[PDB]
């Protein structure tokens, strides 16, 4: 039941990002909801079956912190996926820009620059696990959860996607195991860097490092580390330092993430309910 849009419709603006696949254009498109911004993906090239499955799981996918899927435009070439245009781009970048140093990158006229605060980074974090316990009710396996795959539209408002986009500025987040196979084995945990085990439960494990990549300020995980000493080091079991920014309470909830069985680490929506509540005490504080 995939969404139609008129190519007569979609105004494209510039090119944000290109990946392998994929080319990621500012847009304007017309008749949607007259005159609104958008995020339109071009398809560059099996790769339309690719294409539809995507945009069919696009368009069953709905919840407020998953990234908004308008439709596609199959008339002529190259083939569209039209998104939701989120003011702030990836949460990496922002996290980066909104950080210790926020007051020397910040532009003149930026709005109170300065590092984001406690209550902004849990309710930051909260969100991400809202849209990881709704992909885990549906036995969705996301298995590239980090925050260059998240994205912020003004008022803090923070959407998971996956990008492969984030593949190309990030594509040092991605270790070659062999032909095309990009794996983000800072992000995952062993059985996933030893036998490519992708679960629900591998997933909370990469929650934990974006929690850890949230507290640091969108810090590369293992940073001082090279590809093979940050696979040698997970395997070896060792945890990431409690960041600087990060009070303990929020680093045992990282902990109940990376518990070295997959069947014991905390459950994503135990792991929401905790982040929800952490956020809500500390609102008025
Ligand atoms: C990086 O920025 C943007 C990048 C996109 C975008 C979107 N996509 C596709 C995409 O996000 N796909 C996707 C999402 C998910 C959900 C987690 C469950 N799953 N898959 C999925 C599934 C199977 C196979 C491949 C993917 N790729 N790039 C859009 C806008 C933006 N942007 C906005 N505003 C700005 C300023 C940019
Ligand atoms: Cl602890």
């Amino acid at each position: 039941c995939v969404h139609h849009i008129k190519r007569r419709d979609i105004v494209l603006k510039w090119e944000l990002g290109e990946g392998a696949f994929g080319k990621v254009f500012l847009a304007e498109c017309h008749n949607l909801l007259d005159k609104m911004l958008v995020a339109v993906k071009a398809l560059k090239e099996s790769a339309r079956q690719d294409f539809q499955r995507e945009a069919e799981l696009l368009t069953m996918l709905q919840h407020q912190h998953i990234v908004r899927f308008f439709g596609v435009c199959t008339e002529g070439r190259p083939l569209l996926m039209v998104f939701e245009y989120m003011r702030h781009g990836d949460l990496n970048r922002f996290l980066r820009s909104h950080g210790p140093d926020a007051k020397l990158l910040a532009g003149g006229e930026d709005v109170a620059p300065g590092p984001l605060g406690l209550g902004q980074l849990l309710a930051v974090a909260s969100q991400v696990a809202a849209g990881m316990v709704y992909l885990a009710g549906l036995h969705f396996v996301h298995r590239d959860l980090a925050t260059r795959n998240c994205l912020v539209g003004q008022g803090l408002v923070v959407k998971i996607g996956d990008f492969g986009m984030s593949r190309d500025i990030y594509s040092t987040d991605y270790y070659r195991v062999g032909g095309r196979t990009m794996l983000p084995i800072r992000w995952m945990p062993p059985e996933s860097i030893l036998y490519r085990k992708f679960t629900t439960e591998s997933d909370v494990w990469s929650f934990g490092v974006v929690l850890w990549e949230i507290f640091t300020y969108g810090k590369q995980p293992w940073y001082q580390l090279s590809n093979t000493e940050a696979i040698d080091c997970i395997t070896q079991g060792r945890e990431l330092e409690r960041p600087r920014a990060c009070p303990p309470e929020v680093y045992a909830i990282m902990r109940g993430c990376w518990q070295r069985e997959p069947q014991q680490r905390h459950s994503i929506k135990d792991v929401h309910a905790r982040l929800q509540a952490l956020a809500q005490a500390h609102h008025h504080h």
